[PDB]
């Protein structure tokens, strides 16, 4: 089997992407944030504290003839951005782009943090990291991909995120029309539960490539590109007037600037992030100070190849017995 679904930016900045997901019988379609950095499929629901729901579409398990309460199971998650959610668990039928899993754990939120409430466009998350990170207790549950894997034509999924445009998540096949050149595959460590890999270096604009190992995670659920402070300083030094602002929370730059590209290495291959991908617009409405899309990972504890990086590539998440990651230009 295979599946193919379009993923759509939630706003004009590509702050996140939403993908429609069918849950239950009859189907209830919710728009979920596919997150290769976590491993829980959780949804706003009829059980979510009413004051914490503000415009989201909810899953109502009592209206699904295939929903079953997973007795005694609870979940609770905290994300890198400080947001969080928790609740109980159902199993139900879940379909993505024509690919159906029966008995998928659907984690129903009883509580969500303010950042989730305040984002009306995201109805929940669909985790695509390794199932070892799943938070369901006392019996850990499998991700949608893990459950689908054996049925797929090939045990892979691909992320093809657009810049200011829709893109695609495919399951079970590689669309050879969706990228240019070849896909370069690179080793993955699953030791921390992430799609963790080592970039071979970087360049800023038309500058020379610096060969240096950068361990980090391919994370579709993180907006920006978080890299070591040395790398990030080298990038912003090429933008007149750019500075790190403690009050704003990172590098900002004059909105009048033209940003240089940023290149990262994948083995001997190179992925080029155009300068415009690195512009996240005014820090507040009407400001001429703009927020940068490349930020320091210092104090995160891990480098993160988030959407800024991934949307410059066609990315293969290869879930073979020994997982690997593939990157192509597009």
């Amino acid at each position: 089997s295979t599946g193919s679904a379009t993923t759509t930016p939630i706003d004009s900045l590509d702050d996140a992407y939403i993908t429609p997901v069918q849950i239950g019988t009859p189907a209830q379609t919710l728009n979920l944030d596919f997150d290769t950095g976590s491993s829980d499929l959780w949804v706003f629901s009829s059980e979510t504290t009413a004051s914490e729901v503000d415009g989201q579409t909810i899953y109502t398990p009592s209206k699904s003839t295939t929903a079953k309460l997973l007795s005694g199971a609870t979940w609770s998650i905290s994300y890198g951005d400080g947001s969080s959610s928790s609740g109980d668990v159902y199993t139900d039928t879940v379909s993505v782009g024509g690919l159906t899993v029966t008995g998928q754990a659907v984690e129903s939120a009883k509580k969500v943090s303010s950042s989730f409430t305040e984002d009306s466009t995201i109805d929940g998350l669909l985790g695509l990291a390794f199932s070892t990170l799943n938070t369901v207790s006392p019996t850990q549950q499998k991700t949608f991909f893990d459950n689908a894997k054996a049925s797929l034509d090939s045990p892979v999924f691909t992320a093809d995120l657009g810049y200011h445009a829709p893109g695609t998540y495919n399951f079970g096949f590689i669309d050879t029309t969706a990228y240019t050149g070849s896909i370069t595959y690179t080793a993955v460590s699953t030791k921390q539960g992430f799609w963790e890999w080592t970039s071979t270096g970087y360049a800023v604009g038309s500058g020379t490539f610096k060969s240096t190992s950068i361990d980090g995670i391919a994370d579709t659920g993180t907006t920006l590109l978080y890299l070591p402070a040395t790398v990030v300083s080298a990038y912003w030094a090429q933008v007149s007037g750019a500075k790190s602002s403690s009050s704003v929370g990172g590098y900002v730059f004059p909105c009048s600037a033209t940003l240089p590209s940023f290149t990262f290495g994948v083995g001997s291959a190179r992925i080029v992030i155009p300068g415009d991908y690195i512009d996240f617009g005014p820090i507040s409405t009407g400001s001429s100070s703009c927020f940068g899309g490349i930020q320091s990972s210092a104090g995160i504890g891990i480098n993160i190849f988030g959407d800024v990086a991934l949307k410059a590539a066609f990315v293969v998440f290869n879930g073979a017995t020994t997982p690997t990651l593939g990157f192509a230009s597009k």
